[PDB]
């Protein structure tokens, strides 16, 4: 690649380094913020939107239950995404500004993105047209280029994880998957309409598990539904071995031509994976039309820009069973956790 991108990434490896080898830790606590809504939750963590008592900033906060994240065996997963998450920075990265932990949860409080998740909008319209798509996909190559180039793996692409913000671009959340990996690693985890073959066959698997990924995201956006579909996982895993995809005859012959390349069952043969890495993707016909420096210095138009009335307005997120943030009186999983 150019001297530029070379030095680029050098520099981005530093300074990635030195955040990694000696994190942050304890930056914030609890009684700084009121809660103000539950944005979304799950089996062993929820977000909320909070607000900073003295400087009245909004943050998004990730609260993670440590006797849950041990039950369900994702100890070193949440030590990875926090340590990940304070030491990256990219463009199209949803920022960590504090951290810290209780006798009871861990605290990841992020930039609140109030544009919402990319879900939600590709369900309202349907579909996005191939210069939208085209235009988030665009940031996920350089996201991951860069990622990649830290030796990071995301593992965890799909809608739902992208939000839109006040300018239209996105920003990648959730690193619940995220690792530093030199070479393979071989943890089952993922969505499954997102799993690269190599991953659902139980192999040793590298960063061309996320190219795939982009491939069945690029697909979901341009068609409206992913390229795997079923009612069981068993049944979608047998579609995405099977080395068959069909395309809506809507999609342009570039289109197709990237998402063979992309959804190649073989990940020796992959786009990606190959000599010539990112590039062959970059220098795709189907992204001829894209300026890959403006994208990165955010000065393209974006194809839409999310509604909302300003940096405490929840309503591009959606409506929760509100739950109490409980802080045992008695510490909880000190030992597994020290890090943090
Ligand atoms: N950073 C954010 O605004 C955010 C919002 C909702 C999520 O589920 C995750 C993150």
């Amino acid at each position: 690649e150019q001297e530029s991108v070379k030095e680029f990434l050098a520099k981005a490896k530093e300074e990635f380094l030195k955040k990694w080898e000696s994190p942050s830790q304890n930056t914030a606590q609890l009684d700084h913020f009121d809660r103000i809504k539950t944005l979304g939750t799950g089996s062993f963590g929820r977000v909320m939107l909070v607000k900073h008592k003295e400087t009245g900033n909004h943050y998004a906060m990730k609260i993670l239950d440590k006797q849950k994240v041990v039950k369900l065996k994702q100890i070193e997963h949440t030590l990875n995404e926090k340590r990940i998450l304070q030491a990256v920075n990219f463009p199209f990265l949803v920022k960590l500004e504090f951290s810290f932990k209780d006798n009871s949860n861990l605290y990841m409080v992020m930039e609140y993105v109030p544009g919402g998740e990319m879900f939600s909008h590709l369900r309202r319209i349907g579909r996005f047209s191939e210069p939208h798509a085209r235009f988030y996909a665009a940031q996920i190559v350089l996201t991951f280029e860069y990622l990649h180039s830290l030796d990071l793996i995301y593992r965890d692409l799909k809608p739902e994880n992208l939000l839109i913000d006040q300018q239209g671009y996105i920003q990648v959340t959730d690193f619940g998957f995220a690792k530093r990996v030199k070479g393979r690693t071989w943890t089952l985890c993922g969505t499954p309409e997102y799993l690269a073959p190599e991953i659902i066959l139980s192999k040793g698997y590298n960063k061309a598990v996320d190219w795939w990924a982009l491939g069945v995201l690029i697909y979901e956006m341009a068609a409206g539904y992913p390229p795997f579909f079923a009612d069981q996982p068993i049944q979608i895993y047998e579609k995405i071995v099977s080395g068959k995809v069909r395309f809506p005859s809507h999609f342009s012959s570039d289109l197709k031509d990237l998402l063979r390349n992309l959804l190649q069952v073989d990940l020796t043969k992959r786009f990606g994976n190959l000599k010539n890495g990112v590039n062959d993707i970059k220098n795709h016909k189907w992204f001829a039309t894209t300026d890959w420096i403006a994208i990165y210095q955010r000065k393209v138009e974006a194809p839409f820009i999310p509604k909302f009335k300003g940096p405490g307005d929840t309503s591009n997120f959606d409506d929760y069973e509100e739950e109490e943030i409980r802080v045992s009186i008695n510490e909880k999983c000190g030992k597994e956790f020290t890090e943090f």
